[PDB]
């Protein structure tokens, strides 16, 4: 069935081509990413995109766990991503970092661990830590002794494989050139849709051999508290929305599609039911080229994701053209 497709990392494991994201809102209780995973299981997802940020993995690790006691799915069927936060980056921190995380969802490993964002954050009890003004607390911690942390959790067994989210190319190129390196990053996870397709940074990591995974694809949560109301709605969009009615499709589909023809490993997040039916039918259509072109017509270069908390930071990531 075209709907279990991976694509292959540098490291010889491979990774399905669309993945379920599991974030929401700080309102949403974190049983309903356990109850959606479920349902995304059965509709026929294996990739589920999780992270530590997200206080979620207790959740979801039971709902994998289900689906593999009611024999849906073996584990080696399901490829269960997780990320290190930014508190977390100082090399002691990393591997019981990991622990935890595996501790919480119940599993002997994740098939892949990302560093979650460049920018180390003073570590403490606070996932977030500010001062007095509401500001965040930086830390300096190079990104190459995190990822040699992320090389030993990768040879201890715990990460089948390691990569990084949130890296521009000058800090991709930091881990690529680093004296003694052992594992390449098997992936970039980064926002990408039409409003910002990301093509120098994909054409980057593609002449690398490294995977460009595809966050908030379907145009995010629009959370106030990082979205200002005038950010253009991308399932709004008219011409997305020609395209759908034009392929008997709906625009998250085209959305969805249009990544997938890109090469790129695209995420997904929907808690309602029909919805994880419905975005797993983009293996059921394809686009020309022509209709290609016209969605790279769109961007704009429009981040929905900023990560404000890190302006200000010496390894902020989206100052760099690319
Ligand atoms: N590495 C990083 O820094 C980041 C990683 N991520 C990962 O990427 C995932 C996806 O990005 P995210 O920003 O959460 O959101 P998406 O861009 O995937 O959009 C989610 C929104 O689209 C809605 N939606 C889902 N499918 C449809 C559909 N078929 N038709 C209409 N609306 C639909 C959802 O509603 P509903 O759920 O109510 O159905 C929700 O409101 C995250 O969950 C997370 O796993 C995201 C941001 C940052």
């Amino acid at each position: 069935d075209p709907k279990f497709q991976r694509v292959a990392l540098s490291d010889g494991h491979f990774i399905p081509v669309l993945g379920f994201g599991t974030y929401a809102p700080e309102e949403v209780p974190k049983s309903k990413a356990m109850e959606a995973t479920k349902i995304a299981i059965d509709a026929g997802f294996r990739h589920i995109d999780s992270a530590y940020f997200y206080k979620n993995e207790k959740e979801v690790g039971l709902a994998i766990r289900s689906k593999i006691a009611d024999g849906t799915v073996k584990r080696e069927d399901i490829f269960y991503t997780s990320k290190l936060w930014c508190t977390f980056h100082r090399p002691e921190l990393v591997r019981p970092s990991l622990e935890d995380s595996l501790k919480n969802l119940q599993l002997d490993y994740v098939d892949l661990y990302i560093i979650h964002f460049p920018t180390a954050l003073k570590p403490g009890v606070e996932i977030i830590p500010t001062d007095e003004h509401g500001k965040a607390i930086f830390d300096t911690v190079d990104i190459c002794a995190t990822w040699e942390a992320m090389e030993k959790c990768k040879d201890a067994g715990l990460a089948k494989s390691i990569g990084v989210s949130n890296f521009n190319r000058r800090q991709l190129e930091m881990i690529l050139n680093k004296p003694g390196l052992k594992y390449k990053p098997v992936c970039n996870q980064v926002e990408c849709h039409p409003y910002l397709n990301q093509g120098k940074l994909l054409e980057f990591c593609k002449s690398k051999g490294i995977v460009l995974v595809a966050y908030s694809a379907l145009g995010s949560h629009r959370e106030p508290e990082w979205v200002d109301q005038s950010a253009p709605v991308l399932l709004e969009d008219p011409l997305i929305g020609a395209l759908a009615k034009k392929h008997q499709q709906t625009p998250a589909l085209i959305a969805l599609r249009y990544q997938l023809q890109r090469g790129i490993v695209v995420l997904a997040k929907s808690f309602t039911e029909k919805r994880i039916k419905e975005n797993i039918q983009v293996f059921e259509f394809q686009l020309p080229s022509e209709d290609m072109k016209v969605i790279d017509s769109l961007n704009r270069n429009f981040r929905y994701v900023t990560a404000d908390f890190a302006i200000g930071h010496p390894n902020y990531p989206f100052s760099d053209e690319y």
